[PDB]
C-alpha cells in the first residue's frame, strides 16, 4: 500500500517531466510563428505542469529557464508587468537575468542577444515617456562607447533615436527566434512529440 | 510548410487527449486519497489542458464531466465558489448536474450518490445558517416521503438533524470514492500512466 502509492508518485514525476519537454517545444513554437494566443495558453499550462514538479535534474531546470525567458520577452513593451520580487525590475531585465543564468553555450549568437536586450530595455523605457526609469533600467544593467551613446540619449529624451532602429525590437525578436529554432530541433525528439508525431504518421 | 505546421498541430491535440487522461487519473486518485494539495494543483493543470484542446470525442467530454464532478464535490462546502453563470446555483447542485449528464449507467450506485448529493446541498445550507437558501435549494432540486421530511426540517431551521447524520457529508464522500475507484481501474491503463509505470519498473 505505501510501496503502491511511493511507486505510482514516481510514475508521476516521470510523466511530468515527459509533460514539461512537450509544452517547452510547443511553446517555443507559438513564439517562432507568433501565435500569440497559443503562446498564452501553453505558458499557463506549463506553469501549471511545474508547480507539481519538485527535484529537477539540470536538463529540467535548463528547459524551464527557456519557458520563463521567452514569456518575459513575449511581455517585453508590458511596462506594467513585474516578473520579480524587486518590483522595479522590467521584464526585459528579467529576461536578461535569466539569459545570463542559462547553461548554454556563450557563442556570438548569445552575446547579440544579450547586447540586443540590454539596448531594448531602455528603448521601451523612452518610447512610453518614461525618461527616468531608461535612466535607472541603465545603471542597474551597466555597471564603454556603447553605454555612453546610451546615456546620451536617455539625456536628450530622444525617443525615436536612429540608434533604437538600427538595434531594434525586431532585430532582437529575430535573433531569439534564430535560437528558438536550435532548441525545437533539439526537443523534437522528446519523448511524447515523438509518440504523438508517429500516431500521426501511421494514420497518414 | 502548411502540411507540416498541420501535422505539429494534429500531433499537439494527440498529446493533450494522453495529458488530461493522466491528469484525470492523478486528480481522481488526489481524491480518493484526501491529498487537498496535490488536488488543487492537478485541477489547475487539467483546466490549463483543457483550454488547448478544442475538438473532443465523446470519451474526452465524460473525462472532463469527471474532473468537473470532483471539483465540485471538494468545494461542496465552500458556498461562496460560483461554479455556474447562474450565481444562485450551489457546488453541489452544479456537480448534480454534472451527475445527470455523464454517459454512464444509472446502477444502485448512480442514484445512491444523487440522493445523497440532494440531501447534502440542502444540509451545508442548514449548517451556515442560510435558512431561506436551503428553501430555495429545495425548490430548484425537489421539482414525496424523502421530500416532505427535507421540508419539514428546512422550515423547523433544525440545522443539526439526526438526518443530516445517517445521511452525512462522510457518506456522500465515501459512496463517490467507490465509484472513483472504479475510474481509477479503468483509467490505469492509459498511454502516459502506463509508459510512466514501465520506466519506474524497469528501473526496480
Ligand atoms: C512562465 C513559466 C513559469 C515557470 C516557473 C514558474 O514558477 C516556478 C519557478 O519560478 N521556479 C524557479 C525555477 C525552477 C522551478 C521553480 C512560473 C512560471
Ligand atoms: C475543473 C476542470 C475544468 C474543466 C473545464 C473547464 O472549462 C472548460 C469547460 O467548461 N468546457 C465544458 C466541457 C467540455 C470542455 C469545455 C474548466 C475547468
Ligand atoms: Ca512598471
Ligand atoms: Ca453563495
Amino acid at each position: 500500500e505505501e510501496e503502491d502509492a511511493g511507486l505510482v508518485a514516481e510514475a508521476e514525476a516521470v510523466a511530468a517531466g515527459w509533460m514539461l519537454d512537450f509544452l517547452c517545444l510547443s511553446l517555443c513554437r507559438a513564439f517562432r510563428d507568433g501565435r500569440s494566443e497559443d503562446f498564452r495558453r501553453t505558458r499557463n499550462s506549463a506553469e501549471a505542469i511545474i508547480h507539481g514538479l519538485s527535484s529537477l535534474t539540470a536538463c529540467q531546470l535548463r528547459t524551464i529557464y527557456i519557458c520563463q525567458f521567452l514569456t518575459r520577452i513575449a511581455a517585453g513593451k508590458t511596462l506594467d508587468a513585474q516578473f520579480e520580487n524587486d518590483e522595479r525590475i522590467t521584464p526585459l531585465e528579467s529576461a536578461l537575468m535569466i539569459w545570463g543564468s542559462i547553461e548554454k553555450e556563450h557563442d556570438k549568437l548569445h552575446e547579440e542577444i544579450q547586447n540586443l536586450i540590454k539596448i531594448q530595455a531602455i528603448a521601451v523605457c523612452m518610447e512610453n515617456g518614461n525618461f527616468k526609469e531608461a535612466e535607472e533600467v541603465f545603471e542597474r544593467i551597466f555597471g564603454m562607447p556603447f553605454k555612453s551613446k546610451l546615456l546620451m540619449i536617455i539625456s536628450q529624451k530622444d525617443t525615436f533615436h536612429s540608434f533604437f532602429q538600427h538595434f531594434s525590437y525586431n532585430h532582437m525578436m529575430e535573433k531569439i527566434k534564430s535560437y528558438v529554432n536550435y532548441v525545437l530541433s533539439e526537443k523534437s525528439s522528446t519523448f511524447l512529440m515523438k509518440a504523438a508525431a508517429k500516431v500521426v504518421e501511421s494514420k497518414r
